[PDB]
This record gives C-alpha cells, sequence and structure tokens, in this order.
C-alpha cells in the first residue's frame, strides 16, 4: 500500500479502464428469453502524445 | 493507503474509468423476456495532448 | 488513506467516472417484459491538452 | 505492496485494461433462451508517442 | 512486493491488458439454449513510438 | 412503379429503416480536428409478434 | 417495376434496413484530425414471431 | 422486374440489410490523421419463429 | 427478372445481408494516418426455426 | 431471369450473405500507414430448424 518514492515523472497508481463488464450476475432464465449485451470500443490510457515531457 | 511522495508531475491515485456496467444483478425471468444493454465509446484517461510538461 | 505528498503537479485521488451503470438490480419478471438500457459515449479525464505545465 | 523509488520517468502501479467482462455469472437457463455478448475493439495503455521524454 | 529501484526510464509494475472475459461462469443450461460471446481487437501496451527518449 | 395486386395479407411497398447516417458529407479539415459520431441501437420493422393473421 | 400478385401472405416490397452508413464522403484532412464512428446494434426484419400465420 | 406470382405464403423482394457501411469514400489524408469506424452486431432476416404457418 | 411463380411456400427474391462494408473507397494517405474498420458478428437469414410450416 | 415455377416449399433467388468487405479499394500509402480491418461471425442462412415442413 505504498505509492512510488520519486522519478521524473512520477505517476502515480493510475486505474484508468476496468471494473464488471456484464459481470457476477445471479440469473434465473425460463424458457423464451433474451439477454443480449453490446458495448462499444473502449480506450483506457494516454493518447494524442499526453504525459509528454518537453 | 499511502499515495506517491513527489516527482515531476506527481501524480495521484487516479481513477478514471471503472465500476459496474449491467453488472451485479439478480434476475428471476419467467417466460418471454428482453433485457437488452448498449454501451457507447468509452474514453478514460488524458486525451489531445494532456498532463503534458513544458 | 494518505493522498500524494507533492510533485511539480501534485494531483489528488481524482475519480472522473465510474459508478454503476444499471448494475445491482433485483428483478422479478413475469412473461412478456422489456428492461432495454442504452447509454451515450463518456469520456473521463483530461480532454484538449489539459493539466498542462507552461 | 511497495512501488518504484525512482527514474528517469518513474511510472507507477497502473492499471491500464482488465476487469470482467462477461464473467463470474450463475446462470441457470431452462429450455429456448438467447445470452449474446459482443465487443468492441479495445485499447489499453499509451498511444500516439504518448509519455515521450524530450 | 517491491518495485523497481531507478533507472532511465524507470517502467514500473503496469497492467496492460488481463482479466476474465467471458471467465469463471457458473452454467446450468437445458435443452435449446445459446450463449454467444464475440470480442473485437484488443490492443494493450504502447503503440506509436510511446513511451520513446529523446 | 406497380405495387402488389392481393393477398392474405397484402403488404405494400413498406421502407421501415434507411437514409444517410453520416453520409455524403464533403469536408476540408486543417490541422487538430474532431467530427465523432455515435448512433445507438436501431430496431426497423415488426416486433413483437406484429402483423400477425388470427 | 412490377409487385406480388398474390398469396397466402402476399409480403410486398419491404426494404427493411439498408442505406449509407459513413458513406460517400468527400474527405480531405490535413495535419492531426480525427473521424470516428460508431454504430449500435441493428435489427432489420420480423422478430418475436412477427408476420405469422394462425 | 416482375416478382413472385403466387404460394402458401407469398414473400416478396424483401431487402432485409445491406447498403453501404464507410463505403464509397474520397479520402486525402495528411500527415497524423485517424478514421476508425466500429459497427455493433447486425441481425437482418426474420427472428424468434417469425412468419410460421400454422 | 421473373420471380417465382408458385409453391408451398413461394418465397421470393429476398436479400438478407449484403452490400459493401469498407469498400470501394479512394484513398490518398501521407505519412501516419490509421484507417481501422471492426464489424460485429452479422446474422442473415431466418433464425430461431422461422419461416415453419405447421 | 426466370424464377422457380413451384414445389413442396417453392423457394426463391435468396441471397443471405455476400457483398464486398473490404474490398475494390483505391489506396495510396506513404510511408508509415496502417490499414487495419477486422470482421465477426458471419451466419448466413437458416438456422435453428427453419424453412421446415410439418
Amino acid at each position: 500500500g505504498y505509492g512510488n518514492q520519486g522519478g521524473g515523472y512520477g505517476g502515480g497508481y493510475d486505474n484508468y479502464g476496468g471494473g464488471n463488464y456484464g459481470s457476477g450476475n445471479y440469473n434465473v432464465f425460463g424458457n423464451y428469453n433474451q439477454q443480449p449485451s453490446n458495448y462499444g470500443p473502449m480506450k483506457s490510457g494516454n493518447f494524442g502524445g499526453s504525459r509528454n515531457m518537453g
């Protein structure tokens, strides 16, 4: 539980993308049921030259 | 539970994207049921050259 | 439970995007039911060159 | 539970992409049921020359 | 549980891509059931000349 | 340009879903521009046992 | 250009789903431009036992 | 250009799914440009026992 | 251009799935460009015991 | 251009799956360009005991 001490940029404990997507369900389905699930594109992180040092 | 000490930028414990998306459900479905779920694109983080150092 | 000490920018415990989206439900559905759910694009974080250092 | 000490960039314990995608489910399905799941492209990390050093 | 000490770049314990994709399920299926699962392309890591040193 | 003559139901020239979605554009973009476009789920046709004959 | 004459159901020239999705564009892009496009699930046709005959 | 004459069901010239998806483009791209395109699942036709005869 | 005459079901000239997916493009790309394209699962036709005769 | 005359089921000129997928392109690419293309599973035809005769 100890973070980073030092550095030129010194990034921390960053959580960009995660979690449960349609997970951990308790399902009791009878006969004719539909449970679709659709997810779009996910971008987690640094984009377009981000977190750059001059 | 200790964060970052120091650094050139010194970012912290940043949570950009996460959580439960259609998760942790208790479902009892009988006969003809529909439970669709659609999610758009997700961008979590730094974009367009963000958090840059001159 | 201790935040960041110091740094050039010194960002904190920032929560940008999260939470439960259609999650943690208790559902008892009988016969012909519909429970759709649609979410638009989500942008969580820093955009357009934000949090930059001159 | 000890992070990085130092360095030229000093990146931390970054979690870019992860979590459960349609996982950890308890499913009791009877007769004619459909549970589709579709996920778009996922980009986790640093893109477009991000986290560069001048 | 000890991270990296030092270096020219000093990258940390980065988790780019992982987690359970349609895994760890408890499934009891009777008669005519469909549980498809489709995943798009996944890019985990550094792309476009990222994390470069001048 | 002649429609249907007869039948038990006698459906016509029905146009359910169509048209240009972000199409036929003339675009002159200079330098740093963004033109995103996101569309939700589209249902075109007859649903829930519609157009049934007793 | 002559439709259907007769039949037990006598369906016509039905157009359920079609058209240009992000098509037929004239694009002149200079330097750093983004033109993303995301489309949700599309259902075109007859669903849920539609157009049935007793 | 002559449709169907007769039959037990007498379906016509039905167009369920089609059209140009990100097609027929004129593109002049200079230097660093991104033009992504993502499409969800497409269902074209008759589903759930549709167009059945008793 | 003459359709079907008769039959027990008498299906017509049905077009279920087709068209140009990222096709027929005129592309002039210079230097560092990305044009990704991702398509989800496509179902064209009759599903779930559709177009059945009693 | 003459369809089927008759029969027990009398199916017509059905086009289930086809078309150009990333085809017929005119491409002039200079230096460092990426044009990926990914397609999901495609199901064209009759599924789940469809078009059955009692």
